[PDB]
């Protein structure tokens, strides 16, 4: 029957939806973001309600140049002081890691690296890497090379856990990027080689993405 | 983490809610019933979408003198042709068993009566009985007494199964009703005794329900 119907009681899944909704609400519509904030300050009592309000506020602030230090520091606080990693906090982190300072991001990453393995027995098995790469990108666009390299070394030591090759591809490619901006020896060779392996397997989407990135970095290399 | 988050894929749970929406839309709101039918004939392709469309059709038709024999026959069809019973169909049946012919209902009772035990290991543990009474009243309100007593005899045979005390109370009360309309021996005594036991424990809601029903039957005894 549906006794699993009772397993609806974990209906905080709605939060996930709302967040996700808001995550794309950020794209265009503003006034209903305002409505969102209205409703979520009507219900500003619980910690996750506060988290949601904080995120919507953050997005609204990037939309309208507003300062939002309260909500920013709140989110940073919450994500730093979480003990055990659940998908909720990984979603939240992946969403709002853009306004985070690289120290906080570094610490959060330092935390996920152990509680990650449940994604590795299990799209979502890539959520991990989807996080890692995101971080890396944000470091390279923030031009924090030592911290990026720190992530890379950490991940390469933790490459022992997952033998998935999209991982090793990304770490070698971004390593190549580091060498590229640092002006190292065979960096661009690594990058363009990985691009070559990407298009060779006729995986046109990913190859397009990473080629676009490499050419964007080359452009910014002015 | 949330690997139970992946178990969102059983998101046909929406149907339940949708159904539930209509369940209270039927009480008052018409216009969004019309909107519902609009959308559900817009999407009249899948079987449960068809089920929902049929239910909304049914409710709007009881509200607004429409015939809805087609959708009636559809619902009857679906509820006859399920092999193994799930909570979904208990919900659907409990919703639309009002416009049904007692024949289909009879077969449904013959089918659900075995698949009941998931409710019996397990509000919802009483849902089974919540269905039965729904049937029973509808039989007496349709004035089909022999069928009602027949069902009751079956339930008393299946009383061996569940030792829940709301059951024996209900069957004793309705048995009393049967004796009351057939004019059998000391029936109303049994009824008023059961009501008495209800009100003695100061559970006024249930006692109120069954007393108002009993007085309605007393009235119709003209």
């Amino acid at each position: 029957d549906e006794f699993l119907f009772i397993s609806n009681n974990f209906k905080q899944y709605k939060e996930f939806i709302d967040m996700d909704t808001a995550k794309h609400y950020f794209e265009c519509r503003n006034i209903e973001g305002l409505n969102h904030i209205l409703d979520s300050y009507k219900d500003s009592k619980s910690t996750k309600e506060k988290n949601l309000f904080a995120l919507v506020k953050v997005l609204l602030a990037t939309l309208t140049e507003e300062d939002c230090l309260t909500e920013r520091t709140y989110l940073s606080n919450y994500l730093i002081n979480i003990e055990t990693w659940s998908h909720y906090e990984t979603v939240l982190f992946n969403n709002c890691m853009f306004i985070f300072e690289s120290c906080f991001i570094e610490m959060v990453f330092s935390k996920v690296i152990l509680n990650l393995d449940k994604y590795n027995t299990l799209y979502y098995g890539n959520e991990s890497i989807r996080m890692f790469v995101n971080m890396l990108i944000l470091f390279i666009q923030r031009q924090e090379y030592d911290k990026a390299s720190e992530i890379l070394a950490k991940i390469e030591d933790y490459q022992l856990n997952d033998d998935c090759l999209y991982e090793r591809c990304c770490v070698s490619f971004f390593d190549g990027i580091i060498g590229l901006i640092n002006g190292k020896e065979g960096a661009e060779q690594k990058c363009v080689q990985i691009l070559e392996i990407f298009q060779l397997l006729n995986c046109k989407t990913i190859h397009h993405m990473f080629q676009t990135y490499l050419e964007a970095i080359k452009h910014k290399l002015s």
